[PDB]
DNA sequence: TTTTTTT
């Protein structure tokens, strides 16, 4: 039950021995219906992975980290302390040895070291060190147009620059050894539901600032954040925190504070949520960790239902289920540079223990990537600052009428990294071979 | 600056 476009991609991927494929498109329904058909074709022979918990959920798969048991830190190139193959008699080894196809959804969000670690882990475990991905056929799916992968400052950023030249999946060295066949999906739900919105988005993908004129005329409405059912997006945390604080204080009900515990060196600017987190019953929240039991994910929206000492209950918007949340621990890692070898080494220097909850009447655009929302209002504040940030903000909703802006978007806020545009122009051909 | 993934 695929469209003509989807069937062409389906056949191009399944009826060839070629082992490396990229199916790209502004992908929601349509990518997803194709993914499920690929999963049905392959059923036993394919493992589906994704870089984030919410993408893994939508892909009916698991996170890359949870499948390969990678640590939550920089994965140094083919490094035996970071990339460890499974034991001699483990179920993971059996699954990797018997794997025929790896489906990787939302590939645009996969940082280069993660893709390279998948390559090495598959090669080592399968004892096929001369073949990309150990001979596994890889099907990459997703839009090439996203926020850039997270790259912390300091020696980690320098390592990524020195080793790969940048953080994007197409900067992995594995592509120097295998050609990536490219299959485009052009159709989209938005082209049927809001042709104008889709046309504007296409021009903004192409970096045309003139499309901002029509977007601003259609969507600038400063009071749009005061309307019911409207999630507010901000570029920066300070303004989202202020909005969330105002809503929390107006909400009737008794507050309860959750106090984080910090050990060692952990600067407040790195805290993954508030150290003094005040909640009320009915508060709109977002969960900040993936449940190992798969009942909730980082990015799940919900409402507070129960508030108790070191434990709360959240009613999820996604499925209406109740989940019980308790504190999690995040680690602060610093890399020290050796200065006689290349040799940077990670060191955990602090920990932060807190319930994995953040208020969510307002979210950053960065936090909202990967969420599909009903109605959004972009409070621009001091302005958009990152590659793809405007595009991600606009595409959280289905129709242009579901969006409003606090002020006109300026041309300085339409940002695409040039090295990403270069890659895009090169995958127009239908096959791509990385140099060197 | 600026924000965010991953256990």
């Amino acid at each position: 039950g695929l469209s003509s476009e989807q069937q062409r991609a389906f056949l191009a991927v399944t009826q060839t021995p070629h082992p490396a494929h990229l199916i790209t498109g502004p992908a929601g329904t349509g990518k997803t219906t194709l993914l499920y058909a690929l999963q049905e074709f392959y059923k036993g022979r394919a493992v589906t992975l994704a870089p984030t918990g919410t993408a893994a959920l939508q892909a009916r798969g698991q996170t890359v980290h949870s499948f390969f048991r990678f640590p939550a830190r920089l994965l140094r190139y083919r490094h035996p302390e970071d990339i460890r193959p499974p034991g001699p008699h483990s179920p993971l080894r059996k699954a990797i040895e018997q794997m025929e196809v790896l489906i990787l959804d939302e590939v645009g969000m996969v940082r280069v070291d993660l893709l390279e670690a998948m390559d090495w882990a598959l090669r080592k475990t399968r004892k096929r060190l001369e073949e990309p991905f150990g001979g596994v056929k890889v099907l990459l799916l997703g839009d090439t147009r996203q926020l850039e992968p997270v790259v912390p400052g300091g020696e980690e950023a320098l390592y990524i620059a020195r080793t790969w030249g940048g953080p994007f999946f197409f900067q992995a060295h594995v592509w120097e050894e295998v050609a990536l066949r490219v299959h485009r999906l052009w159709e989209s739900q938005r082209q049927r539901e809001d042709p104008l919105f889709a046309e504007l988005l296409k021009r903004l993908r192409q970096g045309d600032p003139q499309a901002l004129e029509t977007l601003n005329r259609a969507a600038v409405r400063p009071d749009g954040g005061e309307e019911p059912g409207t999630l507010i997006l901000t570029p920066r945390r300070k303004e989202a925190d202020a909005l969330n604080l105002k809503r929390l204080e107006a909400l009737p009900g008794k507050p309860l504070e959750y106090q984080a515990q910090v050990k060692g060196e952990f600067a407040e600017t790195d805290f993954p949520t508030e150290a003094a987190l005040t909640l009320k019953k009915g508060a709109q929240v977002i969960l900040l960790r993936n449940d190992p039991l798969g009942e909730y994910f980082n990015g799940d929206l919900g409402w507070v239902e129960d508030l108790e000492a070191e434990a709360l209950a959240v009613r999820l918007k996604r499925n209406g289920r109740r989940v019980v949340i308790r504190p999690f621990v995040w680690e602060k890692i610093v890399y020290t540079y050796d200065s006689e070898r290349e040799e940077i080494k990670p060191q955990v220097v602090g920990t932060f223990r807190q319930v994995p909850v953040r208020l969510a009447w307002a979210l950053t655009v960065h936090k909202a990537q990967g969420l599909t929302l009903d109605k959004v209002h972009l409070e621009l504040g001091r302005g958009l600052f990152a590659h793809g940030q405007l595009y991600v903000a606009l595409t959280r909703v289905r129709r242009l009428q579901d969006l409003s802006l606090s002020r006109p978007i300026a041309p300085t806020e339409l940002l695409w990294r040039p090295e990403v545009e270069v890659f895009e122009t090169r995958i127009q051909e239908g096959i791509w071979q990385k140099s060197h």
